[PDB]
């Protein structure tokens, strides 16, 4: 094995005096030496404040330098961070943690009221407590490396039907989490690289793919506590960005910047542009390929899995194949493993439990034996293998749609109408009805101060490329979707509010 | 653990119609899916004549597509090969088969009645009664993949006072044997890999970050039974060969060519040239960097721990720095591995026993606890650390020269040495002596027709470099210096002969 601590502390041996963190809208840089000693005298004061080994504490907070140093810190102790977006409701997060059996919470947000008052055995750290704008607090004996076992709870990351599971990511997963950005993605070795925060570190790709990459291969991690287009471009030019990882959102943002900046702004140093695009748009996908510089790869992959499928310089967001590490089937949708579907015909992508594979989910045994089956991990993805050999994955089994014996995958509907003059959002769900099984519905969002009609939709849609059957039965032009405190449609619900 | 059988069968999904072998002088190709075909059905032939897991089988063979199916057939039983160097006297081979209580060994070479007359209980099998040409010798029943455990022996390989000892890798030690290839030298997972198998099968850079790493990347390895430059050449434009790894003699063979060859001769597709060029002489150095294209770098590694320092585009060959995977230190000559030298005192070359380290040599417990010290592997190198933060190697410490209190490197003086007009080569070695303990003196020999005396190689050194003391105080000129079989200077007995 090589645990992301022994990742991190090799790295501060070859480049000790090299810059590991750089804050710099805060003017703050760290090298890897200096790195190393924060998380050293954080992980002895949280060990002399009596924490142990395994035990769970949850992380909530926004990006900064302060909160990698306080992860890595509890990591260094033994301790198995559970880390939470802070767009959670104050409800929810102190949920999680009452559920997580969790001894201790850093926070950095008021809702430590929600939890001091969740009934939970959780002691709250304010995160400014332990460590700020990098120098840190400390007390307490240096305490020594506790021992690790390659299949040791190591990382805990949420995904989400009801609340959000919580994915145990064994001490041997570090490893693949980290080198597939090298044998997918192209990232070598070395002091050359510089890496730009702008993914959130309680996602598994902000976290290993990001920090931990950027650590590890000796280079240096830039932090950036807020994304704004225009200061992130600049970021990249000014800090020499070797490579940057981002969503979809963030891209189209940085793309049209881009063209609305010359060249003024000389983005030559980044060399790759990575995403998660199966969702991204056909329109953007582009802007990204003519307004930004680098070598694109176009990444699939799973809080449970990591990386399991990618290209290199993507026509296409839903076409993808397998890489280093990754081992895939393609399985008729509820049935055997061992069922892998026909040519052309769709299914249930599913991927191999190797080493990067989480070991379940924290108390949700049905859970996990529903995503854990003969050494296999069930994406709940729908793709089919095109004629090219590769996987195009068609959209989520659950948002699938069974009009008269059909499948019907809502996105790509919703990527057709997203393009209609006047659409500003559009969800197609299937209506619990008839034909038969599900109807077709298209509930769509006008643009500020604009009108919307079905007969005018239904005409867009006409001159489309959709298939016959793949066309709205029906439109309901909404002023709002609902959606969670997480930007994302409540499906379910919607269907509610409109049948 | 990802171990070869793994990496090179998820391979094999991921690409099975892909070119992975190619013996393009016999006009042969197989696929991914060909390929392991062959490596199952002789798995099983050499299961079904009753041959089991953990068994070690020795493997005497050049450079052919026959030999590969042969290892990894063996390896896919469960066997532990013993890859031995088909140059070895007859005597030493039987030698080494005896003392490494050997099941059986596969030979392609005679020198089997050496064996057959050794008194060794090992059964002999000719390589073309198993595989020959690409399609094999197939019966029995299709045989079940055997547990394998991450410190389980896995292969055995041969480096060298006495006899070469035999160091035992394990499973474990796979990947990041692989890897180093991608996080060190740039290459990246994908199908466009077509890597020139230069370098010998019996040596951990042939076998894992050459043969192995060009599979495990969904690549091609191109077989080469047999060295010819020009021939090479032709190999990489015809062949589109996308990186090589090449001992000193073959790249300045190469670089040679390319300089005598316009461009004719389009090594367009050539993007890494790798080596290891601790001994590179400068000058061919340049020739590689004036004549050869492609990204080259250097590295320093051993059987034992593989890859521990690089340089991307090197401007001498002595001076490296750790990658990824590596721990290093510089400590006093026979002293604690704690013993950190000062900076600029120079001193033995250790290197943490991590995850890519052997376990220990078959049978040899003194010398593995010789060179396996407190979780360190110890070169038995000479290293300085160069003010610009990196590794400079000097030589072997059995070769040092230790002249009234002075550290002296034979190395640094043959290559001043190799330079004098007429000298066709040199050793420089001490003799027991005085002045005291021993005497800086160079054994020389020269070109064909040619004289040489030692005023004349003596003035030649005076107008040199070399600092006062480590001149020669003595030259003995020769018209031929004896060597093993192995075409290397059998130092400690050349002496015999001078003294
Ligand atoms: O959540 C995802 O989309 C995701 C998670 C992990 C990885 Cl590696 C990738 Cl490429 C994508
Ligand atoms: O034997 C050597 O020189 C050697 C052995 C292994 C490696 Cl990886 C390298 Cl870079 C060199």
């Amino acid at each position: 094995m090589q645990t992301v601590n022994e990742m991190l502390r090799r790295a501060a041996t070859r480049a000790p005096d090299h810059c590991a963190l750089a804050v710099p809208a805060r003017g703050l840089r760290l090298t890897h030496a200096e790195l190393r000693a924060r998380v050293e005298a954080v992980a002895a004061r949280l060990h002399a404040d009596g924490l142990r080994p395994q035990q769970r504490v949850a992380v909530v907070a926004p990006n900064s330098a302060d909160v990698v140093i306080a992860i890595l810190a509890l990591h260094r102790l033994g301790a198995v961070p559970a880390l939470l977006n802070p767009r959670l409701k104050s409800a929810e997060l102190a949920e999680l943690i009452k559920r997580g059996e969790m001894t201790a919470a850093v926070i950095a947000v008021q809702v430590a009221d929600a939890i001091f008052q969740s009934g939970s055995g959780a002691r709250i750290i304010f995160l400014g407590d332990l460590v700020r704008d990098g120098e840190p607090y400390s007390y307490g004996p240096p305490i020594e490396d506790p021992q690790r076992e390659p299949a040791q709870p190591a990382f805990i990351f949420y995904t989400s039907t009801g609340l959000p599971k919580a994915a145990i990511i064994p001490q041997r997963a570090a490893e693949s989490r980290v080198l597939f950005m090298s044998t997918q993605v192209g990232l070598r070795h070395g002091r050359h690289n510089v890496v730009l925060g702008l993914m959130p570190l309680y996602h598994v790709v902000g976290f290993f793919a990001v920090l931990v990459a950027a650590l590890a291969l000796d280079g240096t991690y830039v932090v950036v506590e807020e994304f704004r287009p225009v200061d992130a471009l600049q970021l990249v030019q000014q800090e020499q960005v070797t490579s940057l990882f981002a969503t979809p959102t963030h891209l189209d943002a940085l793309a049209a910047a881009a063209a609305h900046a010359g060249s003024s702004l000389k983005l030559d140093s980044l060399r790759h542009v990575t995403f998660a695009g199966a969702t991204m748009p056909d329109a953007v996908l582009e802007t990204v390929h003519q307004h930004l510089p680098g070598e694109k790869v176009n990444g699939y992959g799973t809080t449970e899995a990591m990386n399991s499928l990618y290209m290199r310089q993507p026509k296409t967001g839903t076409e993808m194949a397998p890489g280093f590490f990754s081992e895939v089937r393609i399985v008729r949708i509820g049935g055997g493993v061992d069922e892998i579907v026909a040519n052309g015909e769709e299914g249930e992508l599913i991927v191999a439990a190797s080493d990067s594979a989480f070991v379940g989910y924290l108390n949700q045994p049905q859970a996990t034996a529903e995503k854990l089956q003969d050494g296999w991990y069930r994406t709940s993805d729908v793709a089919v293998w095109t004629p090219e050999g590769t996987v195009r994955i068609l959209g989520r089994v659950d948002d699938m749609i069974i009009s008269g014996g059909e499948n019907i995958h809502p996105s790509e509907i919703e990527r057709v109408l997203g393009t209609a003059p006047g659409v500003t959002e559009v969800v197609v769900i299937g209506l619990a009805d008839q034909r038969w099984g599900q109807s077709v519905t298209a509930c769509v969002v006008p643009r500020l101060g604009e009108t919307l009609s079905a007969d005018a939709l239904d005409t867009f849609c006409r001159s489309s490329e959709l298939a016959d059957f793949k066309r709205p039965k029906r439109y309901f032009i909404l002023d709002q979707l609902p959606k969670n405190a997480l930007n994302k449609v409540l499906r379910r619900q919607l269907v509610q509010q409109v049948s």
